[PDB]
């Protein structure tokens, strides 16, 4: 299909069937970065990402949309026409569901040996018949794989927000899929990858979850974003907002202290000379120094404590709010928020291409296609005359541009 | 280097300079996937991942261990000699922190012009003097990105966790350098990437973000873990523990109006016939349909809730504790967690290898290294004798095995 060539994909084709976040993240990503990505829609009802009123704006771009049934008769049979010039195909449904409707690996392999395969699911393309056709909800794959019960207050579980398994999933089917590439290169065959989005998260969730795994405890939740161990880290209140910090350091700790009013616990048994970290519950004075820490933060400005953080290097920064980000000085100079047009010839405001690549980078070149925009150029790309193509769309296995 | 060739990044030989997760956990990605990947660690002090009781095991497996001052000297020497034959450099450092030490891109590519350089930083390798040289954290990421500001309850923000950011930004960087090896193969050319871990987390955060940097405004944070939109959608309490549910479709909403008390409302103006989604804020009776959902389920255990949730054809799952994972029907058919040995011969049990591939699955082949372990095998295998390596040892450029 037309577009630039640009960036280190420049040239990959790229296929993907799914709506919403997870699967459409992980095949968009492709695009980001140079490659011939395709959009595969359903006829009868676009992908539900659409009804968002922005952000598919950003999570479509750079794309190339299809509107073909995929699952039958003739649409089946452009399909898999397709996928014999496609490099990499992604999918997400429930569970192994495209073998259940007759698109095996095998049958995909038919059609393309080389083909590398990537199957995004909530619990993963084989296991028992209770959990594996389950939907994938990224709610449903933080309570699953013990992301959730982590999250949150001490006694208030909550998920990350907004959709991280979505984005953590879709992030490893793209680098799944880019290293199973390799593999067809170096090798001739291609490759397919089961990606449960509860086993993406129990990875992610990890950290302290491996104490409890091999004889240790599980952590406890954060207290108003704090950290589970550590004093003096982790989220604290302002006279004038809110601040992350790591008092952490030998010389950090003394000079806070004497900041603070706690002057006379240094050198104590519980805090020793040369002590580099306070562990909370460990030490008995934990508390104590959350509660001077807490008002004498409280008294200062964020520019207050950033200046004296700085003197005493004690890492921070203060929790920026979505409208402070733009005229950010690190954002103004990195562009890291840019502008681009929509198809119908509309300004959108959002992040630029990340990351930056240095000899081949990422460009917006194409605002989110309509429904069915590209179905017409890929069917004639991959042989369909005209008449194929309007008997496609009579019957209802594609659909052509608005 | 001895290992077994499996997986997909079989051959690959891969090099990381870092410490704790983000980095590391870029490198070692490759590692769970059959790649040769050299963990670098100072000379005089280790990796400070290893005074983690238990999550190193994970964290670092797979793994070859060199301990090289690669800035200073005769390692530096031995550093870009192990370049010559390195496909993938990882580092992460403040900002450029590479480039001032005088190792640049160009003295990289002067050694292996093919060579992929991935740089992770918290807030880019070029932008602003205040901004650039900065140390990269967890936290401050999450606060810089605008993900800590809507992450957490309505009055109180709080990070995801644990070290979220790291994940994403280490997994991105796995991503990018996958994605410039492709680009390595056609032009003969190396690449440089410069991945701001707040750019990662900006992106990741743009979902409703999008809509206030497009006319719109920005979402609430989550009340209680419940969706900032939607009612009956999220996080909601039971007699026996947590759930999460989706109140979406019209007989679902229609009969579980039902079985909490208001009946009364459908057919209403404000609930009329067809609805298929709640909007809690739009709709006048949002918050009620909240407290009577809420008293509901508080009645009710969690089997009883999923029972008849399953009847009404309402996804939802319990939030699992993690003592609750292993015996679950779906982690033991899929064998997501499992044990491995230890270098030291201790059974260690954590997350098998994900994602799974189909023809060419990752293994657990070896337990995390100790410090300097493999440097006399390192060297050796770029042409560095006994009395090389010996002298390094001496000069205090290089650590052997304990």
């Amino acid at each position: 299909l037309p577009m630039p060539k640009f960036g280190p994909l420049a040239g990959l084709r790229v296929v993907f069937s799914g709506i919403e976040i997870a699967g459409p993240f992980a095949g968009q990503m492709f695009a980001e970065w140079g490659a011939e990505v395709i959009w595969i829609e359903n006829v009868a009802w676009a992908d539900t990402i659409r009804v968002q009123p922005n952000y598919p704006q950003l999570s479509r771009r750079n794309l190339h949309a299809l509107s073909l049934n995929i699952f039958k008769d003739e649409g089946r049979e452009a399909f898999l026409k397709l996928m014999e010039t496609t490099d990499i195909f992604i999918e997400a449904s429930k569970g192994p569901a495209f073998a259940r409707r007759g698109i095996t690996d095998e049958v995909l392999w038919q059609h393309n040996p080389k083909l590398v395969i990537a199957h995004l699911s909530g619990f993963g393309q084989y296991g028992t018949e209770e959990y594996t056709n389950l939907p994938a909800y990224n709610t449903i794959a933080q309570a699953f794989s013990g992301y959730l019960i982590q999250n949150g207050d001490v006694d208030q579980p909550m998920p990350a927000f907004p959709y991280t398994a979505d984005y953590f999933s879709g992030l490893t089917a793209t680098t799944a899929a880019l290293a199973a590439l390799h593999k067809v290169r170096e090798t001739g065959k291609g490759e397919s990858i089961d990606i449960a989005m509860y086993e993406v998260m129990l990875r992610m969730g990890q950290y302290f979850m491996m104490d409890y795994f091999n004889g240790g405890e599980m952590c406890p939740r954060m207290s108003k974003g704090k950290d589970p161990y550590y004093a003096g880290c982790g989220l604290y209140k302002c006279a004038d907002g809110y601040i992350v910090m790591e008092l952490v350091g030998i010389t950090q700790i003394e000079e806070c202290f004497k900041d603070i009013g706690l002057a006379h616990l240094l050198g104590t048994p519980e805090i020793p000379e040369g002590t580099q970290l306070i562990h909370r519950i460990e030490c008995p004075y934990g508390p104590l120094v959350e509660e001077k820490l807490d008002a004498w933060l409280a008294t200062h400005t964020i520019a207050e404590v950033k200046e004296r953080f700085a003197e005493l290097n004690i890492a921070c920064a203060k929790v920026l709010t979505v409208p402070e980000l733009e005229s950010n000085p690190q954002y103004v100079a990195r562009e890291s928020i840019t502008q681009w047009q929509t198809m119908d010839g509309r300004t959108c405001k959002g992040p630029n291409i990340m990351p930056k690549f240095k000899n081949n980078p990422g460009q917006i070149w194409r605002g989110m296609p309509s429904h069915g925009m590209d179905t017409a150029a890929i069917l004639k790309n991959i042989g369909y005359s005209e008449n194929d193509i309007q008997e496609l769309v009579s019957k209802g296995l594609a659909k052509v541009e608005d």
